């Protein structure tokens, strides 16, 4: 699977069939529609920046991985009684500013969207046990609208140049992904699924009211990873965020 | 204005620079079996001053490496040349593959990537302003560059593109010496032409080595991952900025070897 003509979200369906599932994501959260909820309680992230492991090139994206054994850094609040346990942050993007966001907002696209991840350690042992079932994730999506420079990206940034081709990995340590999030955590909330295989409809979605910046040559440094292996020839990781999926009679409810 | 896109590349540059179709255009084909050895070729001789190093620039199409060019410190003697011509620039033409990046071929062969060292004639002429439009006035060293290991004099220019990310971009580039990214043995052809791209004066001796210089893919996809843009627009990668090979027309490849 990938995001290729013949590989790609419109395709996935053929291997993964819960594609065209009823709790799919991302989707469009319509403002007019969304049902303010009393009982949603403040989002508390709790992060310590020794959890931070390592970066990865996955051929598609990259991956920022943390160390999970622990719950040194962790989720709360909002929709949830249990505690989150953070196990990774990556962004999506597009081929242009245009698009390059999952989530839309009435219709609108943002230029990337950062994931920020955890797994469900109240109930569960491993992401592995959690990664499959319906509480067994919870997942921040932040928006991100092309404008200014984003300092808090820079860390992630500068280690890119150390990952270029697909499997590269090195150290990421010493970072507090919570310094990534907006001001407000004003929120909404959706059952929904993974963005990409295998689709797992596990994750409980936080998607933030508020956008955070990004400047069009930091979308460039996303764009200019690459796919393919050292020493073959070079494939630009261009875009991979998924279309927007049928709410299929979900609720999005909003923390405002 | 001009660029290497189709609607205003190679094909295209002979409306606004009629030279494009002249006599002594640049590159060419090099074909070893028309070669003639000419006794009266000297060997290439270059003495580089590192501290004439000054700035490296986003051009938009490509990126320019230049130095101080007041005095000779840095020069280029020998080969065909009674007077010595003086360092101005370096500058790299790749393509949108691996496949095809170079401006000169050699038997029809296209490499990765080409290396373009230039100088002007300092004896003759007072500026490069002078020197640029007279058919005596540059001295071009091309060294083809053919994928496969990591060149790592290549280094100390890919480390600073990530300053000069978009058109118009420059920073500080001091303290180097591009003989360091010449072959070992300078046997090379020599021919009369000119600048490879608007304004493609017929101003330039080629001094092409016969010996190529590694470059791998990833160094490659560095040179393409700078932005044509300026800072704020959408990002447009540099993919490619090499000319397609242009005839002969009846001029002589000298060979020093
Ligand atoms: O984009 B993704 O497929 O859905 C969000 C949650 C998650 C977590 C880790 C890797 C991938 C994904
Ligand atoms: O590729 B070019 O147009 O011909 C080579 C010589 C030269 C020198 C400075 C800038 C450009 C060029
Ligand atoms: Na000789
Ligand atoms: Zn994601
Ligand atoms: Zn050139």
């Amino acid at each position: 699977w990938g995001y290729d003509d013949k590989n790609g979200p419109e395709q996935w369906s053929k291997l993964y069939p819960i594609a065209n599932g009823n709790n799919q994501s991302p989707v469009d959260i319509k403002t007019s529609e969304t049902k303010h909820d009393t009982s949603l309680k403040p989002i508390s992230v709790s992060y310590n920046p020794a959890t931070a492991k390592e970066i990865i090139n996955v051929g598609h994206s990259f991956h920022v991985n943390f160390e999970d054994n622990d719950n040194r850094s962790v989720l709360k609040g909002g929709p949830f009684s249990d505690s989150y346990r953070l196990f990774q942050f990556h962004f999506h993007w597009g081929s242009t500013n245009e698009h390059g966001s999952e989530h839309t907002v009435d219709g609108v696209k943002y230029s990337a969207e950062l994931h920020v991840a955890h797994w469900n350690s109240a109930k569960y042992s491993s992401l592995a046990e959690a990664a499959s079932k319906a509480d067994g994730l919870a997942v921040i999506g932040v928006l991100m609208k092309v404008g200014e420079a984003n300092p808090k990206l820079q860390k992630v940034l500068d280690a890119l140049q150390a990952i270029k081709t697909k499997g590269k990995r090195a150290p990421f340590t010493n970072f507090d992904p919570s310094t990534l999030l907006p001001s407000s955590l004003d929120f909404w909330t959706y059952p929904g699924s993974l963005t990409h295989p295998p689709l797992y409809e596990s994750v409980t979605w936080i998607i933030c009211k508020e956008s955070i910046s990004v400047s069009s040559e930091q979308l460039a440094q996303f764009r200019s990873l690459l796919s393919n292996v050292e020493g073959d020839n070079a494939v630009p990781m261009q875009h991979n965020n998924r279309p927007t999926q049928p709410l299929k009679g979900r609720t999005v409810r909003a923390s405002f």
